[PDB]
């Protein structure tokens, strides 16, 4: 056994949530598993979904969480004790509000910002360092609050653009792990 890695996204559980814009993450996984082949199944010792094969290159573990938000971290720390995974060999991916619309850029540490599942995580490891994938959407219209914006459907100018966007954060995420992080970090980039 070489010492594996582990791959998570984030979002909400039915049909009345399914499209919003808090639920990319989901969309994301849903093509990574089909460029490997099977199903998703059960994990009773913890409660959530896994698939496991190869990709790029080597040994790696896939997942999605069955809970509401401030309540997601009780799932994810067991998982890490029961295949005996180290801190720095964790990645995870979400949606962000100070970058523009189309844009992409890669993290290691720092502030959590205003997502309420990003602070559930770190509050059940015992620490802030662990690798991100970041994916911008704008800034609010005049003086409407910041956490009843995200629950909404998009526009339609912006519906046939979403397809093609999705393509394009699988490839960089391929690219990561097969390379590394300073030289991943000068192809994608600006200022």
């Amino acid at each position: 056994m070489a010492e594996p890695l582990l791959v998570v996204g984030l979002g909400n559980p039915g049909p009345t949530y399914a499209k919003t814009r808090h639920n990319l993450g989901f969309m994301v996984a849903d093509v990574l598993a089909g460029r490997i082949g099977s199903a998703f199944k059960v994990h009773k010792k913890s409660g959530a979904e896994v698939v496991t094969g190869r990709l790029a290159g080597t040994t790696v573990v896939l997942a999605k969480p069955r809970i509401s938000m401030n309540e997601s971290g009780r799932q994810v720390g067991p998982l890490a004790k029961f295949y005996s995974v180290p801190p720095q060999q964790i990645v995870v991916i979400h949606d962000e509000l100070d970058i523009d619309f189309g844009r992409i850029r890669l993290k290691l540490g720092g502030g959590e910002g205003g997502h309420n599942g990003l602070r559930s995580v770190a509050s059940a490891l015992g620490t802030k360092n662990f690798h991100r994938v970041r994916i911008g959407v704008g800034r609010p219209p005049g003086r409407k609050d910041p956490a009843a914006f995200v629950l909404e459907n998009f526009t339609s100018a912006e519906r046939a653009e979403v397809p093609t966007i999705v393509e394009q954060a699988a490839d960089a995420t391929e690219l990561l792990i097969a390379q590394g992080l300073e030289p991943a970090q000068n192809t994608v980039h600006a200022w």
